[PDB]
């Protein structure tokens, strides 16, 4: 199982608690995702560059609307038509992250897990921390910038 749901617990009610900052179809091109912020995090980069011990930042992962062609349904506005959402991904970072947690699961100190809609643990074998080390310079998030210009343009 890609990802460490025994560290990264799911965060219950995310959605109803956590900020919203961006939707986009995903880089992949077949899915759409929504992101979100916690509190912390969202503080952290509305002082600096590198998320505070305490940060979550989740994406919602998105099956778009095909046809039975496979086509992706797609707005005017160019983002994928949501069906269903598939998973839920999470980001969490400590300082303190128990000796358990094996430091090359994690990028830096985020750990990571992928949650299915019901907030089970969803089956996977990507390699999480490996695809998000090479983003160092931007605190390991690929959706950084969003991030930092959403809090930039919003109050707390
Ligand atoms: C490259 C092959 C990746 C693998 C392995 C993992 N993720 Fe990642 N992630 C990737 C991209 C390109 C993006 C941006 C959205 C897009 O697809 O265009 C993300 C984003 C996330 C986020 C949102 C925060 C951010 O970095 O922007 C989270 C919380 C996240 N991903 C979690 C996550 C998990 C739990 C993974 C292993 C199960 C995982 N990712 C692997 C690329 C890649």
């Amino acid at each position: 199982m890609g990802g460490n749901p025994e560290f990264v617990k799911f965060p219950e009610k995310y959605e109803q608690i956590f900020t919203h900052y961006d939707t986009a179809n995903r880089a992949n091109q077949t899915q759409l995702a929504k992101f979100y912020a916690n509190e912390i995090a969202a503080e952290s980069y509305k002082k600096g560059e590198e998320a505070a011990p305490g940060s979550i930042v989740i994406m919602e992962i998105y099956a778009p609307k095909k046809d039975a062609e496979g086509k992706i349904q797609s707005g005017e506005d160019g983002l994928f038509v949501i069906d269903k959402l598939a998973a839920i991904a999470v980001m969490e970072k400590r300082n303190d992250w128990g000796s358990a947690f094996k430091a090359d699961d994690r990028s830096g100190n985020w750990g990571f897990a992928l949650y299915d809609p019901e907030g089970k643990a969803k089956d996977n074998d990507l390699t999480c921390a490996q695809c998000h080390n090479p983003l160092q310079k931007q605190d390991n998030l690929f959706s950084f910038q969003k991030l930092v210009d959403y809090v930039k343009a919003h109050k707390l």
